[PDB]
């Protein structure tokens, strides 16, 4: 599974880790977390997020 960043802030969504205190958990695929989720550090939405290859 491939890592994502937001291209506001930096922040790395690592599938591995997950975002478990928002109720994403360690191994799901960034296209299966829940569409409302934001970004944790600055609060943008998925669609600002890009795959890092
Ligand atoms: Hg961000």
């Amino acid at each position: 599974m491939k890592k994502y960043t937001c291209t506001v802030c930096g922040y790395i969504y690592n599938p591995e880790d997950g975002d478990p205190d928002n109720g994403v958990n360690p191994g799901t695929d960034f296209k299966d977390i829940p569409d409302d989720w934001v970004c944790p550090l600055c609060g943008v939405g998925k669609d600002q997020f890009e795959e890092v290859e």
